[PDB]
């Protein structure tokens, strides 16, 4: 399992739970390819969205849906989505911390 | 000055200087066009992008280029750029603060509007 | 103005408006003296907390009061309060800004120091 | 296990081995006294501080020396340390990201 997403909302001290993710990875034409998707579980993890020998090097962007998010729990938030862009050059873990009006994205390579 | 962009270097305790920044606007066929750009100053801002006329209601993406930031300083970080998308001036003209606290292999995005 | 705190609200999206900040420097038998408090202004910002004179090398804690903050806006958050531990002047004087984000179950804090 | 803590890297993207970390309790006489403590491991965590028995509604300290950490990488930190204070009233993680000039803190309760 080489990609994994891990989800945390800093308002309610808990999981992200059902937050869609969605994964790109950059075509030679600079367009961005659907490459994998799914929704965090009751841990606000995302396993199992690829294997070692589809993941490539390359340039990859993960989407996270936060104002779907939001918009379920009645609070209106600021951003569109989060996004991470980076290239992949080999166990990445992608978290993110939501607030309505902040995220913040660190990467754990090991 | 309806949109301003500060930008924080974690790492060194600094503002993070000379930074590129590109502000683009989600067009009528959903394709994002070129809005504004600029570079942070000595304080890591980045004032005059836009005016109230032209910063009509709309989608918009703030795309900061941290990677050349930090391989200038020697560091090899992990995200090509940092991206802010957001609906902008929905229910009228409000100004919009966008920060942005950065280290090598993670940031921190914050709004403030007023 | 050698010390300033700055709090922003990331639920809200806006300054942090009449935030309890107390300052202590660590005395010569390792008690923590009171130094100097106020609160943050509708811009976030407290100032005027100190004097270059009076702000001598040392190890000062800045106590930011979050739980009061968010009490009042009727969440019940997790930290009692926000606490930074620095040494400062320990090269001769700087200007220190301590800068916090808030939301009820998580904070980040950063210096920038020039 | 009622008590964990994470504490990350953001400058090199990897757990924060080795940290020490020091939990107390608010005594009666408005005092802190040690509680528990340990170092972290290889994967950033510590584990088995405590027992639910043992962890009674109060007030925490928990104190992450992340000077020492900076130090040991050649790197010149601000803060003396990080210390996370919280009343428990029922699984608790506390992580921190640790940077030279910020950390961030963030508590999950599950
Ligand atoms: O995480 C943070 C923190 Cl702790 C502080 C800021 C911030 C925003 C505006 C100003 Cl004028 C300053 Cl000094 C810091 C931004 C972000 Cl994103
Ligand atoms: O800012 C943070 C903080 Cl304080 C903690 C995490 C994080 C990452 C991985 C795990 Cl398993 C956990 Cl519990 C927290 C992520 C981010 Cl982005």
């Amino acid at each position: 399992c080489p990609l994994m997403v891990k989800v945390l909302d800093a308002v309610r001290g808990s999981p992200a739970i059902n937050v869609a993710v969605h994964v790109f990875r950059k075509a030679a034409d600079d367009t961005w390819e659907p490459f994998a998707s799914g929704k965090t579980s009751e841990s606000g993890e995302l396993h199992g969205l690829t294997t070692e020998e589809e993941f490539v090097e390359g340039i990859y962007k993960v989407e996270i849906d936060t104002k779907s998010y939001w918009k379920a729990l009645g609070i209106s938030p600021f951003h569109e989505h989060a996004e991470v862009v980076f290239t992949a050059n080999r166990r990445y873990t992608i978290a993110a911390l939501l607030s309505p009006y902040s995220y913040s994205t660190t990467a754990v390579v090991t």
